[PDB]
């Protein structure tokens, strides 16, 4: 089982609560898409748990191999948190956990560690840069990235996210991507939005 | 079924994690303190969970009229977003929080024109609550309580009462904590040494508030 399973549950869920819109949007880019995501519109407790239970869920399943939970400042530490909660409560999983800030470090020694670095998006590698600038100094490794969405689209001809991965021979994991959204909108939407997408990934897709 | 669960109390759970521990402690002002703790050691999952199960407790059982959990930077965000979970996942709470940044200037629920409940670790000078309120007060949101994980009922720097006295009585607002010197100090009388008991007794007259 080298693949994980593509999660319908989730959209429905990112849909449900605005988090995740279709129709025609204007990105940061510039460029027109298909659909917009935002997991910054989760904010009450029963979605801050759902979702810190998905990105469990995959971590799980993943069998990433980590010592520590890092979270960096700003998103990475509520995920981090909640992560950590729900894998305690819900399923007997107890991992220390570790933040930094915009003492560098708080929570768990990360000192000679392996760690998981949990955040929202990752649209430039900038902020993977920053973690890893100073982990290095207390020789802390990033075994891996779990984000929310990997919308699997050039940054560069390549996506900010496989050049990581590539560089830095780490998987860059995320609870959705284009590709899962994709085989929604295939699944359920209209042929014109269907086509949308296909146009969409032939101009932008990696 | 949740993993986990127990009816310990907050100071044995806090003693078997080393966040609280009984002997002598230089504290960074120079006054030595019978105690330490430092609720920052609960840094596994498993005990963040705990520690953000016994502010909920305090929480669910308040009275304070408030609409959302606001955590601010750094301690009071892990905190809240533990917090909102715990709710959710044990009480079937769904609570609306927000954050701040240190440095919109804030995130998660919209607080223009609400009431807040303030959480954080611990409040030992005035100068933090005052920050939140300040930038609160700029969209009309209204601090209701304070929640932090203990009150050393202890003069704050410069100051004849504690820095939580201060805020109670210029802002009119009730702080709540996990634990207090007053819980401690029962723990020390009902299983310590009479040697300790009396540590605790003159650091309360010489310290206290």
């Amino acid at each position: 089982n080298l693949y994980f399973q593509s999660n319908a549950m989730f959209i429905e869920f990112a849909l449900k609560n605005q988090v995740l819109k279709f129709g025609e949007f204007t990105l940061k880019s510039g460029r027109i898409s298909p659909y917009f995501f935002n997991a910054g519109l989760f904010n009450t407790g029963a979605q801050l748990a759902t979702l810190a239970d998905y990105y469990a869920q995959l971590i799980i399943k993943s069998d990433v191999k980590y010592d520590i939970l890092f979270g960096p400042a700003y998103k990475g530490i509520p995920l981090v948190a909640a992560i950590s909660t729900v894998l305690a409560l819900k399923y007997n999983i107890d991992m220390p956990y570790a933040f930094d800030r915009k003492g560098v470090f708080v929570g768990a020694d990360m000192t000679n560690k392996k760690v998981l670095l949990i955040d929202d998006v990752m649209t430039a590698g900038t902020a993977f840069y920053e973690s890893y600038n100073k982990l290095k100094i207390i020789n802390a490794k990033i075994a891996g990235v779990v984000l929310s969405i990997d919308r699997q689209e050039k940054a560069s001809d390549i996506s900010a996210t496989k050049k990581i991965s590539q560089d830095f021979n780490i998987p860059v994991l995320a609870v959705t991507n284009f590709e899962s959204i994709f085989e929604y909108v295939k699944e359920n939407l209209d042929e014109t939005m269907i086509d949308k997408f296909k146009q969409y990934r032939q101009k932008y897709g990696s």
